[PDB]
């Protein structure tokens, strides 16, 4: 069924949270023991949110391999993603050490520092060229190179250093700044728009690691963008593009992380991002 008329059918009749609780009551439910350990408890940000054991990413490191972070691996569309939490003060040295350690080009942050007044995660990066990071546990370095601020996002050239080998390498931060405090977007073009950049960007290509991508719980807003990218690559791909099913979609994409998406509203937002972005995928 093209989604379009699906998604009238649902808007009509006003069923939103309908249709999002049955994909609650069918997604998948695996084991997470390793996120639940004692010893690894301040590595958390929400004691509700984990991954799980058979999809989560490994630090190399003999010492504590957790980190909250999942391995996404889309089979037919030819797409992976790592889904990571906003880093704690603590865990800062890791999410750059599994950046580094996993090969990636790209790290996608869809939320602000802080919102609502809290702290949504870790000042994570530099702000300054001149004042560079050390980060002593995991025995990296960060600097800032450059910065690109525009209305709706900004993207940030960085660069990476493992100081045992000193090799370097260099990231890109795309961040989405104006998703917002409360509610989805009332319309998808700026995320559209912001999606387009990281692909130009090259960091979502089969030449590198997987893209890093968080929000504050890494499931909401991370999941949108990834559900997002899939379903439009798919409708390239496919004989029929009417036969991309969003909701078969997003049960396999949570078949690999807990939660992803996280209202109705966001649903309907992901439906309506899908919708616009195919009037482009069909060649304008």
């Amino acid at each position: 069924m093209e989604m379009e008329k699906e998604f009238e059918q649902i808007d009509k009749s006003g069923s939103w949270a309908a249709i999002y609780q049955d994909i609650r009551h069918e997604a998948s439910d695996f084991p997470s023991r390793v996120a639940k350990l004692p010893k690894n408890k301040n590595r958390n940000r929400y004691r509700d949110v984990s991954p799980f054991d058979h999809s989560r990413i490994k630090l190399h490191q003999e010492d504590n391999d957790y980190i909250n972070a999942s391995l996404i691996k889309m089979e037919e569309a030819q797409r992976s993603y790592i889904l990571t939490q906003g880093p704690l003060p603590n865990t800062v040295g890791h999410f750059w050490e599994m950046v580094w350690e996993q090969k990636s080009r790209g790290v996608v942050m869809l939320n602000r520092v802080m919102e609502k007044g809290s702290l949504k995660c870790a000042q994570y990066w530099p702000q300054k060229e001149e004042k560079e990071m050390i980060f002593e546990d995991t025995n990296l370095k960060l600097t800032l190179i450059s910065e690109d601020i525009k209305s709706y996002y900004t993207v940030r050239q960085l660069e990476l250093e493992n100081l045992t080998t000193q090799e370097t390498r260099e990231i890109l931060h795309f961040h989405y700044t104006t998703w917002p405090d409360f509610g989805v977007p009332e319309s998808p073009a700026s995320f559209l728009n912001f999606l387009f950049k990281v692909r130009e960007s090259g960091s979502l290509s089969p030449e590198h690691g997987p893209v890093v991508v968080h929000c504050s719980a890494g499931i909401g807003r991370s999941g949108t963008f990834c559900l997002a990218d899939t379903c439009l690559l798919l409708m390239d791909k496919r004989k029929d593009p009417s036969s991309v099913d969003i909701k078969k979609v997003l049960l396999e994409m949570r078949k690999f992380r807990m939660g992803l998406i996280q209202t109705a509203d966001q649903l309907r937002f992901s439906y309506l991002a899908v919708i616009e972005g195919a009037k482009f995928i069909m060649g304008d």
